[PDB]
């Protein structure tokens, strides 16, 4: 599956002990930022283990500024309601093996 973030009060709980979840924080703006949002999904089948969400940079800019992620679009992962890595930009080469060797 594959679902987006307007508010912290739902994304808190998908990180909060939850396996490893690739959400994006892709720009409020930006072109080709909604093509991802497909994609998103697809990977969702190789990884089933993980959540594959997506945050809003336009409801909740806030995350995207308190990470430091103001790209567009951006990859973050976190472990067990914490961090692991993130690496702005889910062209097929990272985003695979991002959600690999963390989940």
């Amino acid at each position: 599956m594959v679902t987006q973030f307007k508010t912290a009060s739902e994304f808190d709980s998908a990180i909060a002990q939850d396996k490893l979840v690739v959400v994006d924080f892709y720009a409020t703006w930006c072109g080709p930022c909604k093509m991802i949002a497909p994609m998103i999904e697809k990977f969702s089948e190789q990884y089933p283990q993980a959540d594959f969400y997506k945050l809003d940079v336009d409801e909740l800019g806030d995350v995207a500024q308190k990470n430091e992620v103001s790209a567009m679009p951006t990859l973050l992962l976190f472990k067990n309601g914490k961090e692991v890595a993130k690496v702005v930009g889910a062209n097929p080469a990272a985003i695979k093996q991002a959600i690999a060797a963390n989940a």
